[PDB]
């Protein structure tokens, strides 16, 4: 089982699933091998009913699509559609939060409110919305209106791009025509240009993809901004992760998906129903997180994280998961059938994301509290049905310090330099105590033993004094393996990094260091890393493609991760991807994305499936940036 | 060669291509066989980097996707993405016309203007825009603003749906949640819900697809409305079709693609440059049409149609095509390489639709006349380069009467009943002289001998007194085979239909009948058929699912054709498709789309690859509607 997952709690549940005859994601993968090499390499097109068209990577015919589409065109069109799909998910999440904020301040959804007034005002100022002499509800209405306006063409480009990157970066992107005109506008233009008989030049197609990736970045940044207004900006918090956070004697409720609009309410309502849970024979309601919705409530409320991504079915296999409350994205639909075997009540809540066989509850912000109570009462009923049934919860969990929003990181740094908070970080980059910064992002992927790339690369970088930040299921992997526990700083961290983590932590009262890796939140919260990196660029007076900052989607899976990796490149970062994207069937496309894009945006992909080698390549990229700034390395 | 195309001019060019060693679409198809059966049946998914996933139609594993996605989910998600891609193309075309109209009336593009003031005012009235006491330029600015607003969420749904279908039809659709909220909004929501780990219920997915198909209908209707304002509403016109419309002694310029924003200008400017062409040794500039842009200028100006769809390369093979001027959609990118062998200058004009190896001219409405002259001078230079080179233009052409906009059809009917123009048509439906109405739409497809399904089905329906209307490359096929020549009425038409076509034609001064088939224009102009059918529904006081009206995408290819067929079903029509869409891998999906959707919208797909059988099934559908109205059949 260690060939499937490096997480020992997951291995234990894989053994239980095996002896119980419950098919898992790893079994479904095995049943799919050998997978189609045309699709793997990107050399398949189904964009019209003359297809499917495939192209042999090497050899004889077929060499070209039926309509004349070359391998370069087919590869670029497929990649573009994946970027647009990722943009559609992150920006759909953001759009749903914009409507929630609007309803809240119009008096239509009293369960929601402006919780972070400071963030509201700072966002308004960044957008150019006047605040002097205005009521908060009116400022927030204007912010929500501006958020919705960025989805379509108007007299300004997408402000959640142009107002969040330094002017010099916007200028570079504008010169290449890469600034998006509207989020949904770009998604639709991708779908058009990639349809049959339209765009058929690889460079033109890929420039379109870069622009659509910035629409994804805008959706990410808008989602973080709106969730922080509504639910609070994260600050440091201590909690736990892995399956051992489930409790046999409690009602265990997983919140799973991405948009916390309802699960933030689940968290507060669950505390009100504790006596109702006790009357049912439980100790209380134990809300736990899966995937990004779990990250959201972990960052804001310290809700413990049960599991992530590829191993999500294993929470059910314990027998103790009474409910799994779903919104959208990254939910294996297998959960609906597995629930028949495990007793879990799987509940969907969003109209556009249903699963055959799950119970649907039509969540509405206007009825959020009542919807939550209905859902939690189903979970309570399920707990009662398992009275006397043995469960197998692996007694495996790690300590997690998280909550490192960009505001929290700046505030922590300010304890070392109150009026120039970024300077202590830059000082330590310059003197070599911090070699550079690496953001781990993205998913797990069944093709890679779970977490093996994240942990292998992270260990090498930390020993070489890299400041490591993480989001989404990259944060999930690292938290489950102890990388967010300050007690592991001595084992994991180079001496220089250890010294910095210790100085900051002690200056913040912790009596110990910051953790080895800083959790910056959910996948939309990759935008927080952008805010941090853009703030460093501004403080130094250089563009992002001169900073010693890299990204790694070390185990990527979702179309969203493709979009994120693409915008990381577009804003100027060397960006590693540790699974093969469907590009290798076209050398010209691969060369653009890994080499000639450097001349456009200064960023570039690093495709490397071997994690030791990937770590070496990421260090080389960091060190090349250091040398370009005249620094030792 | 008759196994490839039933068009004799195409067969002649296929022989020339063969002996010259020029690879064609049919050769590329042969080189692709056998095609992948997983893709053919819809049982392939590449929506995440754990894929590709495939499912065996029958037999053993794989039976399910790696994430747990069933065959029903995979099939429905793929189909939804095709609908969204089609919507993105038609609505991108409409959006581009909306911006053109806005620029025209703001004084920013003097080559464009309000040409159809009556249509402008009628559209404004239908949208609720006041006209009394307003300048035309202000009414048109409001119409353009309303068009752009339908792309995003606002306080009203998509008006180019809700204002163009009868209230009873809107009510049915609203009750099922099918009215789109915004065109690009729905496209993006499709992309989100179909991404990994989101919507996973076939019925829910397909309802989303139906709603997105109505966003496509809105884009189609908006495109027709705006093109009619800008360029004139079609009226009956006489011209010719097929390769014989090329002239060796002229500069032959094909306009190819879909959006006539520039090619309508090409048409007028070409007439100004006739002396410049004569100074180069030509008789003049002979503008000819390919595909839908050709349909647009045929309908409005009688520009002869050279060829369509699958056979587009054959125009080049003549050796006499001096330029091919491209916008977007349905252009085989092979044209760029074939041009090296044939001498044709292939020119792209739209930023999001380039082809490696073609010359790009950056068309801007503000510079439309100058851009046109630059393009036409390249064509003139190319004509000069072929002085003394033999060409082979098949001496094959048909007479084409076209221009049957819905306004033109109503006006023609009004000569038989001035104040109740639809009544003569309804009278003849009731007495059986007109059995019903069939719209032929969509593309050719290399899998089907070119035009064989269109002509086989049309012949059977016409003998059975069906009024046949046609658009896009369905109109193209029928025009190239003589179905738009009134001289063929006696051979093709049943006695009842002949009597009606003759009465209308003679009442309109023609001294002869209307043609056997009425050309209603380009693919967006399928919206004109909707206008006609909705007007008949309103006049009869019934919904569209009670009318004896059917549609046939007899040789469909493009994602756009999937979207059109889906909205035809959604508005209530029995809708034949004569190529296999990628649905047969899921019986539950197939049953929804061909049977249980009847209970939702009253329409339904009829999948039938054999054209004789398809004609029988379409007649049965028409006759079932007749019986439901109490009529003999
Ligand atoms: S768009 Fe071209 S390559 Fe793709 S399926 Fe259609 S014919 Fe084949
Ligand atoms: S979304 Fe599911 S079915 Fe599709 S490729 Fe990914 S794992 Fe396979
Ligand atoms: S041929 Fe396998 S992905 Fe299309
Ligand atoms: S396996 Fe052939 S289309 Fe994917
Ligand atoms: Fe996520
Ligand atoms: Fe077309
Ligand atoms: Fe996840
Ligand atoms: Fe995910
Ligand atoms: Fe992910
Ligand atoms: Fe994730
Ligand atoms: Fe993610
Ligand atoms: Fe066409
Ligand atoms: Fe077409
Ligand atoms: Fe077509
Ligand atoms: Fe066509
Ligand atoms: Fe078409
Ligand atoms: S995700
Ligand atoms: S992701
Ligand atoms: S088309
Ligand atoms: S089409």
């Amino acid at each position: 089982q260690n060939l499937k997952s490096t997480d020992r709690a997951v291995q234990q549940m894989l053994d239980k699933a095996k002896r119980e005859g419950i098919q898992t994601v790893w079994d479904r993968y095995e049943a799919m091998k050998p997978q189609c090499g045309f699709g793997e390499t990107g050399l398949c097109c189904r964009h019209c009913l003359q297809g499917p068209c495939r192209i042999n990577p090497f050899g004889d015919e077929p060499k070209v699509g039926i309509c004349g589409a070359t391998a370069e065109v087919i590869v670029a069109r497929g990649l573009d559609r994946s970027i647009a799909a990722g943009a559609a998910g992150h920006s759909g999440h953001a759009k749903h939060l914009a409507h929630t904020l609007k309803k809240a301040v119009q008096g239509k959804a009293a369960s929601y409110m402006i919780k972070d007034r400071t963030k509201l005002h700072s966002i308004a100022k960044r957008l150019g919305i006047p605040t002097e002499g205005q009521k908060d509800e009116d400022i927030a209405l204007e912010v929500a209106k501006a958020a919705l306006a960025d989805f379509h063409e108007k007299d300004t480009p997408v402000l959640w791009v142009t107002t969040v990157l330094p002017p010099s970066r916007v200028k570079v992107l504008s010169a290449h025509g890469l600034i998006p005109a509207g989020i949904d506008h770009e998604i639709a233009e991708i779908m058009h240009r990639t349809s049959m008989g339209c765009d058929a030049d690889a460079q033109n197609l890929l420039l379109g993809g870069l622009r659509c990736s910035l629409a994804d970045l805008a959706g990410c940044y808008m989602g973080t901004d709106l969730a922080d207004i509504l639910f609070g900006t994260p600050a440091p918090v201590v909690t736990e992760s892995n399956l051992g956070v489930l409790k046999a004697d409690a009602v265990n409720v997983a919140v799973h998906g991405h948009n916390p609009v309802l699960s933030d309410i689940i968290v507060s309502v669950s505390k009100e129903m504790e006596n109702e849970a006790r009357a049912a024979g439980a100790t209380g309601i134990n809300v736990v997180g899966i995937c990004c919705t779990g990250n959201e409530v972990l960052m804001r409320h310290g809700i413990p994280a049960c599991t992530h991504s590829v191993s999500q079915e294993m929470a059910m296999i314990t027998g103790a998961l009474d409910a799994m409350i779903l919104d959208y994205q990254c939910i294996q639909p297998s959960v609906a059938t597995i629930a028949e075997c495990t007793g879990t009540t799987v509940i969907t809540t969003m109209e556009m994301s249903k699963i055959t066989g799950a119970t649907h509850v039509n969540f509405a912000e206007e009825a959020a509290v009542e919807n939550a109570k209905q859902i939690l009462r189903l979970a309570i009923d399920t707990f009662k049905r398992r009275k006397g049934k043995p469960v197998e919860i692996p007694n495996i969990k790690t300590k997690v310090v998280a909550g490192f929003s960009t505001e929290a990181i700046i505030n922590a740094l300010s304890k070392l330099n109150a009026n120039d908070p970024l300077k202590p970080l830059i000082d330590n980059v310059v003197n070599g105590n911090i070699r550079g910064v690496c953001l781990f992002a993205g998913c797990n992927n069944v093709k890679v033993p779970q977490d093996q790339n994240f942990t292998t690369i992270a260990r090498k970088l930390l020993k070489q004094n890299v400041l490591v930040v993480a989001t989404g299921c990259g944060a999930g992997a690292l938290m489950r393996h102890g990388f967010m526990d300050p007690a592991n700083v001595d084992e994991l961290c180079g001496d220089g990094l250890k010294a910095v983590l210790t100085a900051i932590g002690e200056a913040n009262g912790l009596g110990g260091p910051l953790p080895p890796v800083l959790h910056m939140g959910s996948c939309v919260d990759n935008s927080r890393a952008v805010a941090l990196v853009a703030a460093l660029a501004n403080r130094l007076g250089v563009d992002l493609d001169r900073l010693p900052v890299v990204a790694s989607a070390a185990e990527a899976m979702h179309e969203k991760a493709v979009a994120i990796g693409t915008w990381a490149v577009t804003i100027g970062l060397p960006t590693h991807i540790g699974v093969l994207p469907p590009i290798t069937g076209s050398l010209p496309v691969t060369q653009i994305l890994t080499s000639s894009v450097k001349d456009i945006t200064g960023g570039y992909f690093i495709v490397e499936l071997d994690p030791e080698t990937a770590a070496d390549k990421l260090l080389a990229a960091i060190n090349e940036r250091r040398a370009g700034l005249g620094l030792p390395w």
